[PDB]
């Protein structure tokens, strides 16, 4: 077949379909191809499944592989509430710091959903996003807060990560 990645990666890819990703990696797979939507299996992967991009990052899933709105697979990772698949871009190296198509990231995401124990992983492991400001500057840290989330705010703020640097 002549269709690298897009249409069969996005379906399969984005459709929760693991194996079918598989198969077709092991015979042909655009690693960084991306559709006229801006956005390459890797993007879409059912989050469901984290595994899904896995499949793609072995073989070269760029997890900053922004779209139209500069969100990065790491924003649809955490947006949603797929830390496991927030992980296979953080296992991949995925910019932790990724942002959207302005600077708020998927940290400010989750923190403006309140996916606490998501944004938690953010500053667990991987680069975190501390004073990590979007396009002003509301970081993930005034993002999980202008939206309420406080033990979103709170996570990042109590890990050095929500403004108040006073170390002295």
């Amino acid at each position: 077949m002549a269709e690298p990645w897009g249409n069969e990666l996005a379906s399969a890819a984005a459709r929760g379909d693991l194996e079918q990703l598989t198969s077709l990696l092991q015979n042909n797979v655009n690693v960084n191809a991306q559709n006229g939507f801006g956005r390459t299996a890797l993007q879409v992967m059912k989050l469901g499944n984290p595994e899904i991009a896995r499949r793609l990052l072995l073989r070269g899933a760029n997890p900053d592989l922004k779209d139209r709105t500069g969100f990065a697979v790491i924003h649809d990772a955490a947006r949603a509430g797929f830390l496991d698949t927030l992980q296979t871009l953080l296992e991949f190296q995925a910019d932790v710091n990724i942002e959207d198509n302005e600077g708020n990231l998927p940290l400010h995401l989750a923190a403006k959903e309140g996916h606490l124990r998501v944004v938690e992983f953010l500053v667990k492991h991987t680069a975190s996003n501390v004073g990590h400001r979007n396009h002003k500057g509301d970081t993930a840290c005034d993002l999980a807060r202008l939206y309420g989330r406080n033990e979103v705010v709170s996570l990042m703020q109590a890990n050095g990560a929500g403004g108040a640097t006073n170390l002295q």
